[PDB]
């Protein structure tokens, strides 16, 4: 009889442990590129010195040998670079097989095939399928990573922490990455097939995959639905009606499936953070290394010219008449891999952003941008660097503009507001590690000056005034500020004071005007002096966002002097969201919990609902409807969880009503067994 295949064993369990691969939900064989994984090959009868079995792997649309998408490997004693099939072990009819892929392939689905020589004759079969991905593990993998602590958090850990707020307050919001939940390596995986490369040459894009530049790069325009039917559509307007506010999601698990669900339609609506999130699941899960950047005070520079323009009214009021922008906080990520395209000192954090704002090569795609390449302001290499070096070190150039002349007068010039505490979440902890010193030498430094210039170069006042928040700043109680003015002339001035509070997104837009007052007054030389602000809560009620935040804005005016801009953006608090734990946490063992909410304004909040999920302690995420909650009174909503895997386990909720959206809460369970 002629020699054929009785069954194959994956040994799926062993290698995928091997692999460290098997945190996945997924059933199939998940494994890494570059690394040996052992099969048992049950054939009909025993190998001859004359027969021959060739291994057949290929993956995407047109395996080619030639792009290294197909590949054929004999069955030897010794092992030859690249793919390759050993004969280590031969008992029974049982076949003990080593197979080996080249640290270079491409990373995507695989088909096994193997073709017999017997007999004279020559016959193939189709053996089955594995998934093939990047290998932080292996030295000789673009992506290496050598630290443990660090590929463990940077490709292992689902769970994590974005840092937001403004430069005056960080805060932090929990984020499930869920890389290992049910779809979610599937749905990435087939992202790169959808995106416009593929479309315009599947060949040469399956190809490509074996490059992390490449494939970071196609993600960062493949998790925005601009120009692609992307996951996310953005929407910075306030109002997300139609969608869900950017604010209430805690996860990119309900975002990739509800995008693979709609048939690949945009997923309304996210945000920076949320782009950055799914971003970085899609990353993590590939096996690219990666972390969320937070930089505060993120500049938008459209005429790339290392300067963004800010304007005012004489009235204090803030303007929205430059195309560029400055953001109060903007989130992107960095993937971790060798820059072969760059050069040795180059390699290292790559920085990815999928958040739609600047076109490159006519797509909303971003990255990568070596780190290192934009502290030493080396703005000429790939990608984007003339915009990410503008985020993180642009000028701040403030105007003045009267419409009702069309005069414009600039006011000042700041080489320091921008780009600071940029954050990541530290190795192992909810640390606020701040990686600010490697996007840039010290502000305040010349070295600082001298780079900037450098890629420039490749490219090409009587009063003071402060503001000063006084007491608690929460959404439902009044906000109280202090304008603080001091003549510091040897002369007596007269001076005229403008002020405007406008609710506004985070990125800068404004919204709406909720308080303005004027004031003329005489000081002294050296006389100081203060102003109270006041502003209730029914007047910001009416036009504050799920950002909480106003833009406190003071124009002090002396007679022949320059203006002097005073400048606050001020984040209220939500009433506290509270979760907790009724009893010691087990794997496979329920465990009850209850959300607690005071609703502390003089209304009910209605329209209420819970939203709960967490990698590990639920299967996706929990919606509750909430009874409405009368004026002072208190929700309790009790549910339980069945952890599945022990642990580190984050527990993210959202409470949403009508008088406050996006409540977050957020609770670190310990898991055992
Ligand atoms: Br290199
Ligand atoms: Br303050
Ligand atoms: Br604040
Ligand atoms: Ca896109
Ligand atoms: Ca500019
Ligand atoms: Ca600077
Ligand atoms: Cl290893
Ligand atoms: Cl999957
Ligand atoms: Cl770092
Ligand atoms: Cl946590």
């Amino acid at each position: 009889a002629a020699l054929g295949v009785q069954s194959i064993n994956w040994q799926t369990a062993f290698n995928r442990q091997a692999h460290h691969t098997d945190k996945f939900s997924s059933q199939e064989l998940i494994l890494r590129r570059g690394q040996n994984f052992q099969v048992l090959m049950i054939m009909n009868k025993g190998l001859g010195s004359n027969e021959r079995l060739e291994f057949i792997v290929s993956t995407g649309p047109y395996p080619s040998e030639s792009a290294m998408t197909k590949a054929v490997f004999p069955l030897s004693n010794g092992s030859s670079g690249g793919w390759s099939a050993v004969l280590q072990a031969s008992n029974g009819n049982t076949l003990t097989i080593s197979i080996s892929s080249p640290a270079s392939a491409p990373i995507g689905r695989y088909t096994m095939a193997l073709q017999i020589f017997s007999q004279g004759g020559i016959s193939s079969v189709k053996l089955g399928t594995f998934i093939l991905l990047f290998n932080p593990w292996l030295n000789v993998d673009s992506v290496f990573m050598g630290n443990h602590a660090e590929r463990e958090e940077y490709v292992q850990e689902d769970a994590g922490i974005i840092f937001v707020g403004s430069t005056n307050r960080i805060g932090m919001i929990g984020w499930n990455f869920g890389q290992f939940e049910e779809d979610i390596l599937s749905i990435c995986l087939s992202i790169l097939d959808r995106s416009l490369n593929f479309r315009r040459d599947a060949a040469t894009d399956v190809a490509s995959r074996n490059d992390p530049k490449y494939v970071g790069r196609v993600l960062s325009a493949m998790i925005n639905s601009n120009d692609d039917n992307g996951v996310l559509a953005g929407n910075w307007s306030g109002t997300y009606t139609g969608g869900r506010d950017p604010r209430s999601w805690d996860g990119s698990v309900e975002i990739l499936k509800n995008w693979k669900k709609s048939g690949l339609s945009p997923v309304r609506y996210g945000q920076c953070w949320v782009f950055a999130g799914t971003l970085n699941t899609a990353l993590r899960s590939l096996g690219i290394p990666s972390r969320v950047i937070t930089n505060f005070n993120s500049a938008h520079d459209t005429d790339r010219n290392l300067s963004v323009d800010v304007y005012y009214d004489p009235m204090g009021n803030p303007l929205d008449k430059g195309s560029d922008s400055v953001w109060n906080f903007h989130v992107w990520n960095e993937g971790w891999f060798v820059r072969s395209d760059l050069g040795p000192s180059y390699g290292g954090w790559q920085v990815l952003d999928a958040t739609p704002q600047e076109r490159s090569q006519g797509v909303f795609q971003c990255g990568p941008a070596s780190v290192i390449g934009v502290r030493e302001g080396d703005v000429q290499l790939n990608f984007d660097m003339p915009f990410i070096f503008a985020e993180v070190n642009a000028d701040r150039i403030t105007w003045l503009y009267d419409n009702t002349t069309g005069k414009q007068w600039k006011n000042s010039v700041n080489s320091h507001t921008i780009g600071r505490y940029i954050s990541t979440k530290a190795v192992g902890s909810n640390a606020r590690m701040d990686v600010t010193d490697k996007y840039k030498y010290p502000e305040g430094s010349d070295q600082e000056r001298q780079v900037f210039q450098k890629a420039l170069g490749k490219l090409k006042p009587s009063i003071i005034g402060k503001l000063k928040v006084a007491g608690m700043l929460a959404v439902g109680k009044e906000v109280n500020l202090v304008l603080l003015l001091k003549n510091l002339s040897r002369d007596t001035k007269t001076v005229t004071v403008n002020m405007t509070a406008w609710t506004i997104i985070y990125n800068g837009t404004l919204v709406h005007e909720v308080w303005k007052d004027s004031a003329t007054m005489s000081l002294d030389p050296e006389e100081e002096a203060e102003h109270p602000i006041k502003i209730s809560y029914a007047q910001y009620e009416r036009y504050l966002k799920s950002d909480n935040m106003i833009r406190i804005t003071a124009v002090c005016k002396v007679p022949d002097e320059s203006e002097v801009v005073v400048e606050r953006d001020i984040i209220l608090d939500n009433p506290t969201l509270t979760l907790e734990v009724l009893n010691e946490a087990r794997v496979r063992k329920p465990v009850n919990v209850q959300m607690l909410f005071s609703n502390p304004l003089d209304e009910p909040v209605r329209d209420c609902v819970l939203m709960v999920e967490g990698s590990g302690l639920l299967l996706g995420n929990l919606k509750i409807d909430v009874p409405t909650l009368g004026p002072k009174e208190r929700s309790r909503v009790r549910f339980d969880i069945l952890p599945s895997r022990s642990g580190t386990k984050q527990l993210l909720a959202d409470f949403s009503c009508n008088k406050f959206p996006a409540i977050k809460a957020m609770l670190s369970i310990d898991v055992a067994e």
